[PDB]
């Protein structure tokens, strides 16, 4: 029989707009991350965010240990970023990908960079966004595409290294044999048609899925760093 992750791939792109892509991925064992950086350390954020997260998770690849590994994240990005003169810090998503004896699939997120479930050639949003517009979708007030257009979508209200305290999201994936699943930042959703979004994510290959959900995000101009992992179960 199979694997319970059969492959994955991931793809990162800046755009043609922004001066930095200050997003960043993770694809390692059971661990896959998106983080996206923001404000001028945004870079740094983010890809300090994800080397933390690898290295705690290794030490300790289990459920507390995860999210051990993400308050490790948060502490090293505020150490390091928390005297600059401005805010910068990051979004972290974080699936593990964990058997049942460890609780099963498990997805630990801070900010909007979603992650999808892809079943049936339906592409659904599970987590829920930790933004403006993200916390109305979260009251009932507004639908997740109403959020989509909403002028203080971009104004987070939790992020990693801006402070010494975090509350992430955690909660088990329900998910299983041929779901796919799609981890990215929110540069994905900035413009783009959402039948062509799901034409791209569903593409057979996961190498090709990632590159044509980037080349989506770009052809409809591409106005912020775009970064997708795609994890197919078996
Ligand atoms: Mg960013
Ligand atoms: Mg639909
Ligand atoms: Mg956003
Ligand atoms: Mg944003
Ligand atoms: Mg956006
Ligand atoms: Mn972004």
């Amino acid at each position: 029989g199979m694997a319970s992750v059969l492959s994955a791939a991931t793809a990162t792109d800046q755009g043609p707009v922004r001066e930095n892509n200050q997003d960043a991925c993770l694809a390692d064992g059971i661990l896959y991350a998106v983080a996206d950086g923001f404000g001028a350390r945004g870079h740094h954020a983010s890809a300090t965010a994800l080397k933390t997260l690898s290295a705690g998770f290794a030490a300790a690849p289990d459920r507390d240990g995860l999210l051990e590994a993400v308050q490790q994240a948060n502490l090293r990005v505020f150490e390091l970023l928390g005297d600059e003169p401005t805010v910068s810090g990051t979004t972290l998503t974080a699936v593990a990908v964990f058997e049942p004896g460890q609780g099963g699939p498990l997805v630990v997120n801070i900010g909007d960079s979603p992650l999808y479930r892809i079943r049936d050639g339906h592409m659904e949003q599970l987590t829920d966004d930790h933004s403006v517009a993200g916390e109305l979708v979260r009251m009932g007030e507004i639908t997740r595409h109403e959020a989509r257009w909403h002028p203080q979508r971009h104004l987070l209200t939790r992020a990693l290294g801006i402070g010494p305290h975090i509350g992430p999201d955690v909660f088990g994936i329900d998910c299983g044999p041929g779901d796919r699943l799609l981890i990215s930042s929110d540069g994905l959703f900035a413009a783009a048609d959402e039948a062509l979004i799901v034409d791209a994510a569903t593409s057979p290959d996961p190498q090709v899925a990632v590159r044509r959900l980037v080349e989506v995000a770009n052809d409809a101009g591409g106005s912020d760093n775009t970064t997708v992992v795609v994890i197919d179960l078996g």
